[PDB]
């Protein structure tokens, strides 16, 4: 059977913990925090948790794991998650910056910070720094825009959780994100996506609370199915299809997810799906005239004529920018239902494809985003495939796993749906970007050579021309594993990086 463990550091509470692992039936028990690894290498524990109070960080021999092993565990792919202490030096490992809190956090206090959507509401954000407007939070630290698939099928923003730390936590590690900041203490938890690496400095603890506790059961179950594991395989065998009624059908936009997804769904025999959208140049400008080719090519007999947009017109459309108008375009997925399909296949009977994860669907079926958009039409209206669910980002990037794809296709970072028509505004030409032959590319020609692929993860372009009060165009990168989070990063200390802060300019202003 499975089992979720801990390392603890500071823990005078952790019979509570395996109390909470435990009544999820999933098997607890106790270890050093130096602990062998030779001893957890046989087992199958796909989750690992750290305990701790208010010990303090700047005089050392104070709990501590080392390098080998965080290697050793940030490799085998399984998520991470600290409590307080535990989540104090999670950050540290990866960073490390805690100063001295006159003040403590004791007792359940209510913590309200979950969204990326939080000016006027704190009362407590003017706790230091005479901070008049209270988007200073959202301009030095971000948190994960995808809502809540933590704390699942609840939204309870007043998390009142039982603490007791003098000192706190003042800076955000790495791959930035935030997902609590109290009253006396603004940040309460830090989280990374695709490594999965959890930290909160919130103690559930005792039964008066609730909300902490629910969130060691869908903890336990979501971050690994245990008990019943299925991370790829299952739905792929799963399709009937009869006669030439129907046969699988592939949407694009140059996807690791797809560019697997593509196997999965192939099965060969010459071919049995099409491409959707996307020969565009603004998606990797060399691959414009290359795009298809090398989509038919990394896997030879594969086959590409997808009907597909190449960059973006100009004043043909609003010579402005309209908040709705502006992006709304899918501009390339489904979108048409008439001839995507070559064949008459039947209308609804064929079936389909998309890219969308977990956590891309999750967009989708939660709040539709305030900022980004990655890809829409998302079944209905024709035949339910549904990939979606299998596994989430950075498993989607190792899903090149054993079909050890080129790399350099990997080191180049992702493209969304709507291309240069997000955060370029008005009308524009030739003498702009349509092509992408700026920004992004850019950065990601020298992202793989000179060697800063490995610490930053994505760049875009933002041209804004709508008059000539000014027509700018102004860089920034973001270091993300979930939707959103661009800060400033040291690059070796009129195209601007990160002058202001970080708002109010946006991934996509």
């Amino acid at each position: 059977y499975d089992k979720i463990l801990v390392l603890n550091f500071g823990s005078q509470y952790f019979h509570l913990i395996v109390k909470r692992l435990n009544n999820i039936k999933i098997f607890s028990e106790t270890k050093d925090y130096g602990v062998e690894l030779k001893d957890i290498k046989d087992m199958n524990i796909k989750g690992v948790i750290l305990s701790g109070g208010p010990y303090s960080v700047t005089e050392a021999g104070s709990p501590h794991l080392k390098k080998e092993v965080f290697e050793y565990f940030l490799e085998k792919k399984i998520p991470i998650f600290g409590i307080a202490y535990g989540m104090q030096e999670i950050a540290v490992q990866m960073n490390g910056e805690v100063k001295k809190s006159k003040t403590s956090e004791y007792g359940a206090t209510d913590v309200n910070i979950l969204r990326n959507d939080n000016i006027n509401n704190i009362t407590y954000c003017r706790n230091f720094g005479d901070s008049s407007s209270a988007m200073d939070l959202y301009s030095n630290y971000k948190l994960m825009n995808e809502t809540c698939c933590l704390f699942e099928n609840i939204k309870s923003d007043i998390t009142t959780v039982w603490m007791n730390h003098n000192d706190e936590v003042t800076k955000i590690p790495e791959n930035f994100y935030l997902v609590s900041s109290s009253e006396n203490c603004l940040i309460c938890s830090i989280y990374n996506k695709e490594y999965n690496i959890y930290g909160v400095q919130y103690h559930p603890e005792v039964y008066e609370s609730l909300d902490g506790e629910l969130m060691f059961y869908n903890f336990a179950y979501n971050i690994c199915k245990c008990k019943k594991i299925r991370y790829h395989e299952l739905e792929l065998k799963n399709i009937e299809k009869y006669k030439h009624d129907h046969y699988v059908i592939a949407a694009m936009s140059g996807g690791i997810d797809s560019t697997v997804a593509a196997a999965y769904t192939h099965k060969i025999f010459k071919e049995r799906f099409f491409g959707i959208f996307i020969d565009n140049g603004l998606l990797r400008k060399n691959e414009a005239e290359n795009v298809y080719t090398f989509l038919k090519s990394t896997f030879p007999d594969m086959n590409i004529t997808k009907i597909d947009a190449s960059e973006n017109f100009l004043s043909n459309l609003q010579g402005v920018t309209d908040p709705e108008q502006k992006r709304k375009i899918i501009g390339k997925i489904e979108e048409f239902e008439k001839a995507v399909n070559n064949i008459d296949i039947d209308i609804n009977k064929t079936f389909l494809l998309q890219g969308t994860l977990y956590p891309d669907i999750i967009e989708s079926k939660c709040s539709k985003n305030l900022s980004d958009t990655i890809k829409t039409h998302h079944n209905l209206k024709f035949k339910l495939f549904e990939p979606f669910k299998y596994l989430f980002k950075d498993d989607v990037k190792t899903l090149s796993r054993e079909l050890n794809l080129p790399e350099e296709i990997t080191n180049r970072h992702p493209f969304p749906g709507p291309g240069l028509a997000i955060r370029v505004i008005g009308e524009i030409n030739k003498h702009k970007l349509n092509i992408l032959r700026e920004v992004d590319d850019i950065f990601i020609n020298d992202l793989k050579q000179y060697g800063l692929y490995n610490q930053i993860s994505q760049a875009f372009a933002v041209l804004l021309s709508s008059k000539s009060y000014d027509y700018v165009c102004v860089l920034r990168a973001v270091k993300t594993s979930s939707f959103m989070t661009a800060n400033w990063y040291q690059i070796p200390y009129r195209i601007l990086y990160d002058v202001s802060s970080k708002p109010p300019a946006t991934i996509e202003f």
